[PDB]
């Protein structure tokens, strides 16, 4: 029992960094209406609250994290991660969000350390 | 000197890094026109390569490629992030290319293992 408590604790999570990233979409962008000149600061505080959040979890992971925000005028949009680790450790979790004009793709990635 | 050889054969290059990159979205892009059909294959193919040459480079690196791929219709591109490691291993290499018709944006993360 107190090994699987264990494995829980330093294991990657994908539920809860989902919803750490809808918090923090959330957040910064809520009902707000896509801007140009505010994407910088939207997509800005999205990182960093997400960034933030997975520090306090305290898992012995190294954190990286990708926001995209584009705007909604009939262009297409496709995100697609392929890589290279330890599946058993390393875990990504990608979250698309979207409101009538915006569309918010952030992808966590959590290493082992 | 044999240590700064060492050390410069363990490190991530960003400059290498972004070459490959570069070679990736060139083969597998080139000067197609935007194919929503062929966005897929696109991303992959970059994708794919770049993960194979990051391979062959024989860096003990965990690497991460995100590849997006967008037509261009006047919306204003933002592609931005945040992250948590050791600064002094592992690196970050963003490549953006494009042609007349689309935007692609191509983040490759290495993280010592």
């Amino acid at each position: 029992m107190e090994d699987y408590q264990a494995a829980e604790e330093t294991a990657f999570v994908v539920d809860e960094v989902s919803n750490i990233v809808k918090e923090a979409i959330e957040s910064a962008i809520g009902g707000n209406a896509y801007q140009h000149s505010k994407v910088n600061q939207w997509t800005t505080n999205v990182v960093e609250q997400t960034l933030s959040q997975l520090t306090k979890l305290g898992k012995p992971f190294k954190y990286i994290v990708t926001c995209v925000i584009m705007q909604k005028n009939g262009a297409g949009l496709h995100t697609a991660s392929s890589c290279f680790w330890d599946s058993s450790t390393d875990g990504s979790c990608t979250v698309r969000w979207e409101n009538k004009t915006m569309y918010c793709i952030v992808s966590a990635f959590g290493l082992s350390i």
